[PDB]
């Protein structure tokens, strides 16, 4: 690569586990981020700056004042402007040497499928159970990893699902499809909490793409209130509508 | 608190643990963020969007290409501009309704003690063992809570030291980095500030360590050193 790119990616390249090799891998890698909010926003911000070759940002909503408290990528001046655009645009100003696509739609059906297909890794950053479900289905089908997370109030939840599908899919831990019983406090959310969650979704994407020994198949839980971390093991359904 | 304000802070206000009581508290607080790097950058960003009344951005340095990989608050286009200025400007675009004071200088001795005094919580975001040491001194002198962090390669470190100074100060205790690893640490530094300024209970007498490769946290029990030169 370049002698400049070296400087920019200096902090990663200088790392044994990544070095020049991985750094190229990152540059040759592609990542799909469905949803650019308090979760996908810092996810995209850190991936671009890390040098992920390609980034597809999908989000069908505009920038609202209500967002600025946790969706750090945006600015008040961006209000009413479509997220995907504003996003790609600002990420560009950060890392021009990388390609950024902006889908101003809702990824579904085949539009979501092939989109998933390509991607070497797919981050789910839609705090939506339905979407998350088909993103999972699609991911399982076109054997492409899914790194899903979420947050409500002071609580965070993260999960990495690799293609081998060892410990099953999201439709294993929740063969259902409706909603969880955390539907109560679904009122607000602390920025740092949803933030740390997305940021971690990116660390997991890097490690996955740069082929690092990152444990998966867990369900990490964060309690922003007690500032305590916790992990629940996983194992697939003895006959899931997927992963079967 | 008008229509606009209710709207931006709405996801925080609709929270039992904060509501108008806390949102109001945040808006009356001042936080000193010393250092605007991989740590300070996301911290300032999350605190501002949160609505902390006054933010003092300290940092005697300019943007560099190297930076852009972990310091998410800057772009290539600010490459030679000073950070405190660039931060101050970008943060205002996010929340014009809060007090944002830049500090293109380098705090030390008195210049530091003043800033620490006029500040509810101080965030040590200077990955420099030295500045760090002076701050811990100032923070204990003016019994001002100190949230400090670190992040090297794949491992981060976090600590919340408060006034009763029960389990020690930073003395009582004592070059590549992954983007997200410093981030997590910084974002968490904000989380602790918001919990401290809003009044939420937070076990703090420990040294949280994060290993971003194995993806697991560990803690060490702090202890105020016998005859510590500050405690
Ligand atoms: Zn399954
Ligand atoms: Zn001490």
């Amino acid at each position: 690569m370049n002698d400049r790119d070296f400087m920019r990616y200096s902090r990663q390249i200088l790392l044994d586990d990544i070095a020049l090799d991985g750094q190229q891998k990152l540059l040759d890698s592609q990542v799909l981020i469905i949803g650019l909010g308090g979760l996908g926003t810092p996810a995209a911000l850190y991936l671009a700056g890390a040098g992920v070759g390609t980034l597809v940002l999908a989000d069908d909503d505009d920038v609202h004042l209500s967002n600025l408290q946790r969706q750090i990528l945006f600015t008040t001046e961006d209000i009413d402007r479509p997220k995907s655009q504003v996003s790609q645009q600002r990420l560009t100003q950060l890392n021009p040497d990388i390609q950024l696509t902006a889908l101003q739609q809702r990824l579904t059906g085949e539009a979501l499928k092939d989109a998933v297909a390509r991607a070497d890794v797919v981050l789910d950053c839609t705090d939506n159970m339905a979407t998350r479900q088909e993103i999972n289905a699609a991911c399982v089908a076109l054997n492409t990893p899914l790194i899903t997370a979420s947050a409500v109030g002071f609580g965070g939840q993260l999960m990495v699902l690799t293609p081998p599908w060892e410990q099953g899919c999201y439709r294993c831990l929740w063969p259902d499809n409706q909603e969880p019983e955390r539907n109560c406090r679904t009122a607000g959310v602390v920025g740092p909490v949803v933030g740390v969650m997305g940021t971690l979704q990116a660390l997991e994407a890097i490690k996955l793409l740069s082929g690092i020994e990152t444990p998966a198949g867990e369900l990490r839980l964060f309690d922003g209130k007690s500032s305590q971390w916790r992990s629940l093991a996983l194992r697939r359904a003895s006959g899931c509508p997927v992963c079967g």
